[PDB]
């Protein structure tokens, strides 16, 4: 066995409901931040510059309502899917880095098959691949249970990439993107709640773009005031302007690490 497995989340797309739903993204956001350091009372995440490999990632294990069992690799420092694994094959998307390359080797380390994809995995590659943009690509635990079952297929042959991918950036914005906004969660809480899908509306993508935008910005402001009106997005598409953190505090949740913690009066 491997010293020390990482923490692994559970969820299904079952009898999945508004509860199930909020009790996997508070536990998913419970297991990203360690707590402590909050700039302007938000939680950042953890500083890869020193963070040690066997507290680097966090397993998701998502079953389907027809045991179909997939185990999605986040990355503790930015809440990325890095990878996940089927059956008995893990597939990883292309690293950006050695140093993240070297990180990777020690996921699913058991699995008889291992996969590099060539491609990268995030948006603008995927999108590209599933030849929909996220826009045009539903949400919900309908479309959720449908990626599942595309994600555990591939390793047994069904393949199709331009599904696998969709699949991809289904599963991002239900549990990624929802742990990085409360307001992300939101939405696909009400998805669920009315058994809804429906593709995400500009605001939704604008947030997803702009979060380490966000992130700096929050990180670098002088006492909360932004050193510059960052714009948004309404839900028609109409863009605005936000000046100060006080805002953003009930629509995100995690920020990524970016400037470092001044004097850390943490009490
Ligand atoms: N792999 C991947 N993970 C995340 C997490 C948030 N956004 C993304 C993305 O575009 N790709």
């Amino acid at each position: 066995i491997f010293p020390k497995q990482y923490p692994i989340i559970n969820f299904t797309t079952a009898g999945a409901t508004v509860q199930s739903y909020t009790n996997f993204i508070r536990a998913v956001r419970g297991r990203l931040t360690t707590g402590a350091d909050v700039r302007h009372e938000i939680p950042v995440l953890p500083n890869r510059v020193g963070l040690p490999i066997n507290q680097r990632f966090i397993l998701v294990e998502l079953s389907n309502h027809a045991e179909l069992s997939v185990t999605l690799a986040l990355d503790v420092t930015n809440a990325y899917v890095v990878g996940y694994r089927a059956g008995n094959s893990a597939y990883f998307f292309h690293p950006d880095n050695q140093e993240d390359a070297e990180a990777i080797t020690h996921l699913f380390t058991d699995v008889q098959n291992r996969y590099t994809f060539a491609f990268g995995g995030n948006y603008d590659r995927l999108e590209q691949l599933a030849g929909n943009l996220r826009e045009n690509i539903e949400l919900g635990n309908g479309p959720l249970e449908e990626a599942i079952s595309a994600l555990y297929y591939y390793s047994t042959g069904g393949t199709q990439l331009p599904t696998l991918a969709r699949s991809f950036i289904i599963c991002i914005q239900m549990i990624s993107e929802a742990a990085r906004f409360q307001y992300i969660e939101g939405e696909m809480r009400t998805r669920i709640r009315y058994n809804r899908r429906s593709a995400p509306d500009p605001s939704v993508i604008t947030l997803e773009n702009s979060w380490g935008r966000l992130s700096t910005a929050i990180q670098e402001s002088n006492q909360g005031a932004f050193a510059s009106p960052i714009q948004l997005q309404r839900r028609n598409g109409s863009k605005f302007s936000v000046y100060d953190v006080s805002i953003l505090i009930p629509i995100i949740a995690l920020m990524v690490y970016r400037c470092a913690p001044p004097p850390s009066s943490q009490f």
